[PDB]
This record gives structure tokens, sequence and C-alpha cells, in this order.
């Protein structure tokens, strides 16, 4: 019936239209780590080597740390290992660590080799403890940390067959997988995306911001391989920071707008949209404040600040949707009120 | 943008909603009407193109030549009613699709009489004339190529679509170089990406590193693909490219491969071509140092029809470079004859 790789539909849905074909589909999408015995001689190895634990690079990568701690923990007690890997929630911004976890090349011994073992006994705690995330910073510091130590396998990743296949890194890298990334343009639309980030952009005189949905705050880097017009694009000028996996992309930009650094990223998901928050007003007056640290719409009081105010950038405002509400771009201050009373992102990028 | 789609090779069904950039290739020449402007405003730009110096036009893409010559009829018509002694004729798209140095003017002042929509029929043709308003086909002697208009049309905000075939255009305001952005689609997942429009599919993958897997050209034009629709555009010189800039190649280290350089002298005089990594069907190539020197790109086969079986290539790499046509398999610049003279072999006589 076909001799491609890939077909696929697009509904036209009142039409009754239907167009079918072949090509690149990128879906709003927004495990096996190794054989068990050599992901636990990396573990074992990890804390030989000072490493206490690890800063995950994404809200996957937990999972599958979360999905993994019984047999790992299992197969660490069988071979006379005294270590219990701990798996805690996620903390944004998930930091970036110096440490990655090495690849032995002499898989821990008397382990099995599949992944989806059950009915096992659970291992006993241990004083020693290999950390995953979940608030543990005072135990194990940043800095002792490994950070982006998988990646995806050739063919690891597919949506149809949800196995994810990965590997220890020989490397260490700042880039984020590009396994399960997708950027596609069409026209006057386009989007940079993986399995955290929802990038929209459009053409609106310039290539812009359009909106973006944030499920995670990640500090990889987006490769330029997955990534359009990564030219002659001054650092300053994107709105996600590059040090937040935003790409480097005239895409990523908006007039009146600079670098986002001090964006509300401890959030647990955001939305960057650009529209006023509920409510409020905002006015292009030169008399404004100076850009600062990221302020939301109601202080600690739930109370809600009427007017603000952005010295030269441009309309609709840029916002950030969380679940503790609207939080309004750099650039926008309070018109009347002063900062002081707000509530202020405490974070940098 | 809601849809389904498959992939045998890792057996897989998906549903659900994002971007799918599919292969269009060939502006399906069956199936598009045109709505260049205005009848009037068309008119008005024509008799102004004429009386400014342009005798003609040279066609960015075989979508503006079909459309040019779907327009012909009621173009000349109506240049007939207000009085101007004009004639459009529009021949066949000749490769490579050259650049001209002008392009059609707004007049801001359209054509008094004529109608408002484009679709009309049942009316009598206009009568020819010894001025005569050139659309391509072979007519450089008669009009040469630097009097000619070129890339004058831009698609508006939502004039193309898929779903319903029409095409809305407009004259531009300012001449450029870039080609049209609105049917261009690009796109990557995982180790596969596409460079796409309706005349260009240009696949791109990851082994060590990204490369040209393998290009379909319906057409060899010669406008500037456009950085906002290119990936990974920072890092690569001109002459990095394997399919030329100056012909409509994506700046794109996409577009680069190992042991090879820029194609400008490639067989760009061919209908359609597929760039492809595999050796010409009866030859076989050697890396060899002692190999002749990048020059014109050579057929497989001599001018009588002979395959020449043994060729080489100085530092380039296997699977070679290779160029599908009609007329046979060309070889890249880089690769050359082992044994035979380049003098009895077919060469590209052209440059991007
Ligand atoms: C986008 O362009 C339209 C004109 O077509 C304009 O009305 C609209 O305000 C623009 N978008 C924004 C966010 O200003
Ligand atoms: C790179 O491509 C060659 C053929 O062009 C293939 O044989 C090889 O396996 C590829 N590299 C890898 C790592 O698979």
């Amino acid at each position: 019936h076909h001799h491609h790789h890939h077909v696929g539909c697009s509904v036209d849905f009142s039409k009754k239209e239907t167009r079918c074909g072949t090509g690149v589909f990128v879906y709003n999408d927004v495990y096996h780590p190794d054989s068990p015995r050599r992901l636990a001689a990396a573990v074992k190895q990890a804390w030989e080597d000072g490493i206490c634990g690890i800063s995950s690079v994404s809200r996957m990568e937990n999972i599958m740390w979360r999905s993994v701690e019984g047999e790992l923990n299992a197969i660490l007690e069988e071979n006379g290992v005294q270590l219990t890997v701990v798996v805690g929630s996620v903390k944004n911004p998930m930091w970036r660590g110096p440490q990655r976890l090495p690849v032995p090349v002499n898989e821990l011994p008397h382990g099995w080799k599949a992944w989806g073992k059950s009915y096992f006994v659970r291992a006993a705690k241990t004083n020693n403890s290999f950390v995953v995330d979940g608030d543990t910073l005072k135990e194990c510091p940043l800095k002792h940390r490994a950070w982006n130590s998988f990646l995806v396998e050739d063919h690891g990743f597919g949506v149809f067959h949800t196995s994810v296949w990965l590997k220890v890194r020989e490397d260490y890298s700042l880039e984020c997988d590009p396994a399960v990334i997708g950027t596609a343009v069409k026209g006057k639309e386009a989007v940079h995306s993986d399995l955290g980030y929802w990038i929209e952009s459009e053409k609106n005189d310039t290539w812009r911001l359009k909106r973006a949905h944030l499920i995670e705050m990640k500090t990889c880097e987006w490769p330029k391989s997955h990534t359009l017009w990564t030219d002659g694009i001054e650092e300053s000028d994107l709105i996600i920071p590059k040090s937040l996996a935003g790409p480097l992309s005239h895409h990523n930009t908006r007039e009146g707008y600079r670098t986002q650094m001090k964006g509300p990223w401890h959030s647990e998901e955001l939305e960057i949209r650009f529209e006023e928050c509920p409510g409020t007003k905002v006015h292009v007056e030169e008399t404004c404040g100076t850009r600062g640290p990221s302020l939301r719409s109601t202080t600690a009081s739930g109370r809600v600040i009427e007017e603000w105010c952005c010295r030269e950038c441009t309309m609709p405002p840029l916002s950030f949707r969380a679940k503790d509400g609207c939080w309004y771009g750099m650039e926008i201050r309070p018109r009347k009120e002063p900062e002081s009373n707000l509530v202020r992102s405490m974070v940098t990028a």
C-alpha cells in the first residue's frame, strides 16, 4: 500500500476532509538504563569516586530512577554493597551538576539481565545513601552530583511502543538529549519542543515567541542541530535563557524584551504567554522602573495590583502562568505600588 | 494541525496535535487556482514593466511559471481592453531558473477597466502583438536575463493551503533574494530531518555527525533559502553546502557531507534530480590521491551512450555523491574518471 517509512494524516474536522501523506511529524508530546549490573557498577563507582548522588536533567530521568530504585538497591545488596538509592521529588530549576556517572566497563557480577523483574525482596536501608534530587542538598551539595549522565540509544525511543532504552554516556556534555527533540516550521508558524518544552513561534513583522508551555525547568543546552535560525543572535536577546534550555534562536525572541534570567523558574510548570495578567493593565512609559526580578500579580496577601508599566517593551505584555498565580516579565514593574511589597523571583538562570 | 501517523520501521501508531511537514514536492500542477493580485493591478504592473525596460520574466519556481500560464488569457484580454498592444507569452521552464536582477513594480494605480476576480471564462482571446512580454521558454535571445523581473510575487498571510487549492499572491513591495517562506516546511525529530517546499525535498540524518542523506529536486531554482526556515545556520561557510546557496540551498550543517564541497557545477540543467550517495550503476569510485581535481560534474555515460566504468576522487568519501536525472547518473565535482580522458565525457556546462 505504501513504500515509505512514515505515513500520517492531518484532519480537517468539519469539512470531513482528511489529508494523508509522508513526511516528518512533531507532536505535542509534552526505562532500560543499561543492563542492571552495568548501572549498579556505575553507582558503586559513583560513590567510590566521590559522587554522592544525582541531579536529574529532566522529569523523565527522575521518574526512571524512581521506577528503577527497587531492583537497583536489591542488586546492590546481592553483591555486598551497603548502599541505598533514594529517589526524591523534582526540584526546580533542575540544577547543573559537574559530575557524571562513569562507565565502569566492568559490570557488577551476579545481577541478572533484564529490567522488568518483580516479586523480589526489597533491600535493607543503609547509612550510605545515593541521593536522587528531593531536597537533599544539605547532605549532598550540587557540586558532588552526577548530571546528564544518560543518552537514549539509536532507536531507543518511540511513542507507539513505550519502551525507552538508555545508556550511560562515555563523555560529559551540556547538551540536551537530541533523541526526544522535535522542531518544525510551516509558513508563519513554528515550534521547538521535547518531552518537557513546547515552544511556539510566529511571524508578525519579525519572527518571535508566540507562547511557550514549560512542564519542567531544566538547565541543559538546547542543541543547535535541532534549532532554527541559530546565527546572528545576541544571547541576551533570547526570552527563555540559554542556561534554561532555551533554543539559541531568533524564534526565541520578542521585541522590547531581553533574557528572562530572573523569571519564576522555581515553578513546577509555567505557561509563558503574551497577555495581561487577569485584572491588570500595563502601560508603556519611559518613567517606569528598570527591569528587575519577575514579580507576581498578587502579593503574599493575595492582593492583586492593578496598574503596571514598562520602560520600552511591547504589548501585549510578557507573563508567566504558574499554579501560584500570574507573574510578569522582568521589564514590567508596578506603576504605582512600590516593588518592595510584591513577591519576587528569588532565582536566577 | 491535528493528526495521526504510523511508523512501520519501529512498528508503531500515534495520534495527537503538533506540526506536520509532508512531502508536497511538485506544486501539484494538476490542481491549484492562482490569484496573483487583482487582474487589473497585475495588468498595470506588466504595462509598467515594459514601460520601464523590463521585457519579461524569469520565474523563481515551476509554480510561478504554471501560474503565469494559467493567467495568460485573461491577462492578455485585459491588456487588450485598455488599449495596450502587449501580449504575454509563457514558455517552458528552463533550468536553472536564473535570477533576474529586477522585479515587477507595484503600480499603486491599477488598470482601469478589467474585472475583479481571476476565474473568468468564455471570453474572446486577445490578438497577438509585435510587443511580447516573455515568460521563460527559450527567449534569452530576444530578451536577456538582465532585463527581466524575478521573484516578484509573495504568498499572502493565509494565502497558501493544501486543503483548499487556492493560492493567493501579491506583487512585492521590495526586491529580495529570499524564497517565499510561505510554502516552506522544515522539521527534525531524533536523528532524521528535512528541509522542503513545493520544489525541494532535502533529507538529512544523524550518523556520527549530521549530514545530507538524500535530496529530490523537481526544479532548479536560484532564490535564497531563508535562515528562519533553516536549522543550524551558524558555523557554516557557504562553500560547505552540498546544494549551492545560489541554487536555493539551505545555509545549514544539514546541507553538508564529509569529503564534498559546493556542487556549483552540478547538473543543474536537468528538469529533475535525485541527489543520492550511491555509486552510479556500472561504476566504481576509488579514493586515490593520484586522481584528478574537482571540475564540472560529469555524467557516467559518454554522449554516444557508453558507461565509463572506473572513477576516483582525491579525498572524498564513500558512498559517492551522485545526481539521478532522467537522462542518466551524474557524479559530484570531486569525482573524476580514473583512466578515460575527460575530453570525450559529458560535463555540466552550467554554474550556480
Ligand atoms: C499580528 O499582526 C496583526 C496584523 O495582521 C496585528 O493585528 C496583531 O496585533 C499582531 N500581533 C500582536 C501580538 O501585536
Ligand atoms: C554511518 O553510515 C554508514 C553507511 O553510510 C553505516 O554503515 C554506518 O553503520 C553508519 N554509522 C553508524 C554508527 O551506524
